[PDB]
């Protein structure tokens, strides 16, 4: 009797993907409809087989968190097909017309604000490495060119590292201690998100170099924690939870009556989070 409401994102290990599909998965409930929460893991196969998953099972939309900018177009479109509206959160795709909406924050703003946060904590010089994220993902572009923006009007700062860790915690601690090695003269490391920045500051902590300053990107409760205890001094929050609720929101109201956003790409504002409000922050909500 239910409608279905399918949510599909990368795995859970990075609390931001378990708040967006808890978010959406509470709206979903919300609003009267049963859920699949699927896990694609960052590759474009199960991202397949889940998006099958929810056309066999009679998703009436499916939410989603994708696996890749470019390989991702086919499935959502295999999914349209199929008569089925897709709700994209987090992670554009590279096409128009495909998805009913494309509901991300505003990601190019938002890695400015860390950047200038960085720039301000560093004494505007000093030796720094950048962590990246996937290639895949258009995110980890749009960031590291905001966080450029920035740095490049402060010639005393110099980039001595600029890797990818992939969005990953692990890769980043071992691609932290490799770096380290390389540049023992770091004053900061600014990352393209919270799960690297956390990978980070256990591997600085590890080497004895609690002096490092470190911003992240996203807001995650572990970061907070961080910056509340002295590690990490500052991110930058992305509205997880309220963007995975309104992504919820426009299904149903496309499904009650074909209701379409005037927009299918819509951004939604980052916010600095620092010592001074990170106890104002819980699951990706400030209050
Ligand atoms: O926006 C997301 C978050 O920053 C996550 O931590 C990594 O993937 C990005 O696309
Ligand atoms: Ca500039
Ligand atoms: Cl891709």
């Amino acid at each position: 009797m239910a409608d279905l409401i399918a949510i599909i994102t990368p795995a859970h290990d990075n609390p931001f993907f378990k708040a967006e599909a808890v978010g959406a998965e509470a709206k979903a409930k919300e609003l009267g409809y049963e859920t699949l929460v699927m896990t694609h893991d960052d590759d474009a196969n199960k991202q397949s087989e889940m998006i099958d998953t929810a056309i066999g099972r009679g998703a009436k939309a499916i939410i989603l968190d994708n696996a890749g900018a470019d390989a991702s177009v086919a499935a959502v479109k295999k999914a349209k097909d199929a008569g089925i509206p897709s709700f994209l959160i987090d992670r554009e795709i590279n096409a128009t017309g495909v998805a009913v909406a494309q509901i991300v924050s505003n990601n190019y703003q938002g890695a400015q604000l860390g950047a200038q946060e960085f720039v301000k904590l560093m004494g505007e010089k000093g030796n720094y490495v950048e962590l990246v994220g996937k290639e895949s993902d258009t995110n980890a572009g749009i960031r590291s060119q905001g966080y450029h923006d920035v740095i490049d009007d402060y010639p005393e700062m110099k980039s001595v590292a600029k890797q990818s860790a992939n969005w990953s915690q692990t890769e980043a601690y071992s691609k932290m201690e490799t770096i380290l090695q390389a540049n023992p003269d770091i004053k900061g490391v600014i990352s393209g998100n919270d799960t690297m920045a956390m990978g980070a500051i256990a591997a600085l902590q590890a080497a004895g170099r609690k002096d490092v300053i470190v911003v992240g990107f996203d807001g995650s409760n572990d970061v907070r924690d961080s910056i509340k205890s002295g590690g990490i001094k500052a991110t930058v929050l992305q509205p997880a939870y309220a963007q995975a609720q309104l992504a919820v929101e426009q299904a149903d109201a496309y499904i009650k009556n074909k209701t379409t956003p005037k927009e299918e790409k819509q951004l939604m504002d980052c916010v600095l989070i620092n010592a001074d409000n990170a106890g104002k922050l819980e699951t990706f909500a400030l209050t």
